[PDB]
């Protein structure tokens, strides 16, 4: 059938839908972006820190959210000319704002009751909570979905605000994990800054000098050392994180956090996975040609691509994953993988609300 | 099938957990009562209110909430000598921490993939969700049920008292001010019999000046909740008035909700099934037998359904129609545009 996959990562560019064939196999049929408003963007992140009257903002910010998303599927599908009736359902992940596996819950806002009313589709959303129920991570949940497009030894690799990794080595449990900062920091400074929102092909970091003292004074942090299934969000690297280290040129700065992410991902990559023939690289980060670069001289045994030369646009992948849980949803297959998250085993993810 | 229902009202006394039988008919099987911690009530009400850090708050408030229905129904089935596998799916209404129909949202936490996760049974929930993404009050929703059930009222006493008119809304407060006032004043968790206000005499002078509420005089569907009716709105009125014998006030507070019953149910149906934990305030049932002297006040135990388990009766159904695609909602009591299916499913 044709499914829906509605999503909008930690980075607040904007938010992705992208309509689905899924049979055998899964196509791209189409997809749509529609850019996040400042106003919408600034108030999910300042849902992102505790704060106060909280219930009442997301709810708001939700109904913001929901009307935007619907927005884009009504533009989608008149564009393709086809009904709401013939999407068997919308894969939503909703909106992040508050991710602490370590106290066992995650927080994704998006009212799939409204959207469902306002799209006249079925919803299938809230994906991570069971698999936190199951004592998991809730996150990366794009692994079982690389293991059906990709599944030789490979390694996916998704850039987004933070950068996770599926390592599909054959005969063994998918595994993977989030590697750390993708775009966050790199993403976070530039705006500090230069008031900008990123920093294009990298070339603010390429005119830029690592320095080394703050490159290994980053690399030590705790996360870093961590091995197996973990997870992290804007709660552990952002702006204040960055400035608790600083306390130089800006650029140089800059620089150091393309270092930072390029050598994080590399580490805990070939770590896990030291035969790693193939990456496999999606998620805007893609795009950070002095990024990428750098990910190809880091790891020189293997061929660093985009998910491009394999037939996917690196920027959909994401909302692909989320279509194609809404489907493993409705036939009542498991859709994490317990040895990335390390939930107890197998589980079906997300609720469905009915368009009815 | 069978279907578990599981009720936590804005009362906070406990949770309940009833079985119901679903066919042609429902049949109440069993019910299980768990008593709510002190602790867990104290941090569902500080929720019930604007504050600081309440994403985290709510959240971690949940998973206790969660761990607490699933025990009940673990000891539920074990008590019947059942499965999880001979349960359908388990109804449930969650706790509701903050009701804005007029802000066009409700909040009701109850994390349905963890209660899936640790009862083993699917899960529907967030029933009021969709009334409201409809322009429904999302509230009252046990209509449906009681028209399934049973020119009849079926008169839901709890926190709050709603009724189905057999149309239907929210009359106004049940037990919310009586309980409010009876801890704030003397510690205790409700009036037993309703006693204490038995033993006052009613104020006029306050009984009109609350009956003047702005709530009382609208008609059709409306919905109300702890952020309209609460302590600090009684004692807004009480300033006005000089001193004033605590019993007094508090059969000031049985007549309200004896006449703000009276007077929103005969205006709608001129031409009476007594629910919740109300029910068992005899005091207030006798003011209602004769402030409605046309009609017979009786519980719903004289029709066959013990009082304190019919919204808990109400939710299992509500996931039997949700599984049957059939919907929930009665339009022209919540206000909603028309009929919805209600809630969602955690497998
Ligand atoms: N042309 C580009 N050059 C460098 N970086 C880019 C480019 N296009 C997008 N990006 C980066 O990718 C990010 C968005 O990617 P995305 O996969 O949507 O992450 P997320 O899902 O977390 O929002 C942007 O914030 C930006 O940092
Ligand atoms: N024996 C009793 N005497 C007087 N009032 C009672 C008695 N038993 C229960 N109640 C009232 O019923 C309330 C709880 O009933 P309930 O139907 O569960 O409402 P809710 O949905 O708000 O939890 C109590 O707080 C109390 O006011």
């Amino acid at each position: 059938p044709r499914y829906l996959g509605l999503m909008s990562g930690t980075s607040l560019d904007g938010m992705d839908i992208v309509l689905i064939e899924q049979g055998d196999r899964t196509t791209l049929l189409a997809s749509h972006y529609l850019p996040m408003p400042a106003g919408l963007r600034e108030d999910i992140l300042a849902l992102c820190v505790p704060g106060p009257d909280e219930i009442a903002r997301a709810a708001e910010v939700e109904q913001r959210w929901v009307a935007l998303a619907a927005q884009g599927v009504r533009e989608l599908l008149l564009q393709q000319q086809m009904s709401p009736d013939e999407v068997r359902a919308i894969g939503s992940h909703g909106q992040t704002i508050r991710h602490e596996p370590a106290r066992h819950f995650t927080v994704q806002i998006g009212n799939p009751a409204l959207l469902a009313e306002l799209t006249g589709i079925d919803v299938v959303a809230d994906f991570r909570r069971r698999d936190v129920a199951a004592g998991g991570q809730g996150a990366p949940l794009v692994p079982a979905f690389h293991q059906a497009l990709f599944g030789t030894s490979r390694a996916v690799l998704n850039i987004g605000g933070f950068s996770n990794v599926s390592l599909l080595s054959p005969g063994k449990p998918v595994r993977g994990f989030d590697c750390g900062p993708g775009n966050v920091l790199m993403d976070a400074w530039i705006h500090h800054q230069r008031g900008e929102h990123f920093d294009r092909d990298g070339a603010w970091a390429a005119s830029g000098q690592v320095n080394h003292a703050l490159l290994a004074s980053l690399l030590a942090d705790e996360f870093f050392a961590a091995r197996g299934p973990k997870s992290t969000g804007r709660e552990r690297f952002n702006l204040p994180w960055l400035q608790e280290h600083l306390a130089l040129p800006a650029a140089d700065i800059q620089a150091t956090l393309l270092e930072l992410s390029a050598r994080s991902i590399s580490e805990s990559l070939l770590d896990a996975q030291p035969d790693c023939e193939e990456v496999l690289v999606c998620g805007g980060g893609a795009f950070n040609t002095a990024l990428m670069k750098r990910l190809a001289m880091l790891m020189p045994e293997a061929r660093v691509a985009s998910t491009d030369e394999y037939g996917i646009p690196p920027a959909w992948m994401e909302g692909m994953a989320f279509a194609w849980l809404a489907h493993r949803f409705l036939e009542r297959l498991p859709g994490n993988c317990p040895d990335v998250t390390g939930a107890l085993g197998p589980r079906t993810l997300g609720a469905l609300y009915p368009a009815g």
